[PDB]
């Protein structure tokens, strides 16, 4: 689909059995989601945005169906206000910015 | 143009006499630029991003040339790590997200 930006670009994603709404974010290098129950071992990481640094858990090899499209990537889980799909997965669903 | 997300979408901008590089960000409702030298009255405002909230000075009706597109809107100047072009200016130059 073609998405105009008059509203926030929100899409439904299905991750580990759960359905969530998330932001197609061109300014996020990483995908960070709010806390949830994801299986597997994870690594401790820290990331920064406006306002500073948050501590997150990284999970590699996770599968996500974005606005119905499958992709597998590193998903960082931890204290974010909104769920963010960043460039590591956006390039997997063939997303482009057009103007 | 058509920008693929394999690298950060940086575009050259012209804001008040000066040349800067900024990120095209669909996860940002506002345009936030790093501490610059802008003419005028500005008003305080606080914004939240993933690691917290920052105090920025707000500017309205500021002209910006984003890639040869002149657009006019509110520009927030403050302590951001990178200059961000958010949806309030992205819609003016006709920028869409596509997949
Ligand atoms: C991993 C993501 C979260 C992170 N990116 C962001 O936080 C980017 C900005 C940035 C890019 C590069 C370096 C620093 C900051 C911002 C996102 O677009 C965020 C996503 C979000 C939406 C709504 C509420 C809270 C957060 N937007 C945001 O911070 O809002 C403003 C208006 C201040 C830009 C990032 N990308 C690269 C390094 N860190």
């Amino acid at each position: 689909p073609q998405i105009t930006l008059w509203q926030r670009p929100l899409v439904t994603i299905k991750i580990g059995g759960q359905l969530k709404e998330a932001l197609l974010d061109t300014g996020a290098d990483d995908t960070v989601l709010e806390e949830m129950n994801l299986p597997g071992r994870w690594k401790p990481k820290m990331i920064g945005g406006i306002g500073g640094f948050i501590k997150v858990r990284q999970y590699d090899q996770i599968l996500i169906e974005i606005c119905g499209h499958k992709a597998i990537g590193t998903v960082l889980v931890g204290p974010t206000p909104v769920n963010i799909i960043g460039r590591n997965l956006l390039t997997q669903i063939g997303c482009t910015l057009n103007f």
